[PDB]
């Protein structure tokens, strides 16, 4: 049961841009990944003050960074508040849309790609070092779904029928041949002092078994 969906044409350009412009500050995905997370697990936190229920999908508010190199991807995982099917499909690329422009304008401008979170649209910084991702995410209100996208225009969603996570969301980077660096212990630690070290939240780096 698998459904196929366009990007908007803002966010396809988008996507195109960051694929195929020179520029070798790669390491930005990170931060920008990690700050989607912190703002995430902001809302369900801010949510729970009102309504303590909002948290029975699970108390702890924290962040994985989960390298293998078996399969050769780098999962950046957190306990915030998840994204329903709608948000998924439509609303999320939708507030994406203004984003995307001010931020090409931005660009032609003088400004640099590592920007791009100024403009909300960082969650496409994943590109950099990517060829796929897929996002299994887990909202209070709707069942889990999996996104799926290669860009090239399109994106796909189905019902996760794998782990349950309890509420969530955990992106997947199948990481470009290139851009096995970031599977490297000393490598994520360097970037998360760099440019992550007073998230709010515990930042948990796993280590590998073999
Ligand atoms: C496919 C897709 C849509 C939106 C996002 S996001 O950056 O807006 C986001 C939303 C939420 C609730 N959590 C996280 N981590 N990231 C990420 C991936």
């Amino acid at each position: 049961e698998v459904e196929t969906f366009a990007f908007q044409a803002e966010i396809a350009q988008l996507m195109s841009l960051i694929i195929n412009t020179f520029y070798s500050n790669k390491e930005i995905f990170l931060r920008e990944l990690i700050s989607n997370s912190s703002d995430a697990l902001d809302k369900i936190r801010y949510e729970s003050l009102t309504d303590p229920s909002k948290l029975d999908s699970g108390k702890e508010l924290h962040i994985n960074l989960i390298p293998n190199k078996q399969d050769r991807t780098l999962t950046i995982v957190d306990t915030g508040i998840g994204m329903t099917k709608a948000d998924l499909i439509n609303n999320l690329g939708t507030i994406a849309k203004s984003g995307t422009k001010a931020f090409m304008e931005a660009l032609q401008a003088g400004a640099d790609i590592s920007m791009i979170g100024q403009f909300g649209v960082g969650f496409y910084s994943a590109y950099l070092v990517a060829e796929k991702v897929t996002v299994i995410t887990k909202h209070n209100d709707d069942e889990q779904y999996a996104w799926e996208s290669s860009a090239g225009g399109s994106f796909t969603v189905r019902t996760d029928t794998g782990e349950p996570m309890g509420r969530g969301t955990k992106v997947i980077l199948h990481l470009k041949e290139d851009q096995t660096e970031y599977l490297e212990e000393r490598r994520i630690k360097e970037i998360v002092k760099k440019h992550s070290q007073f998230i709010g939240y515990p930042i948990t780096l796993f280590v590998e078994k073999e």
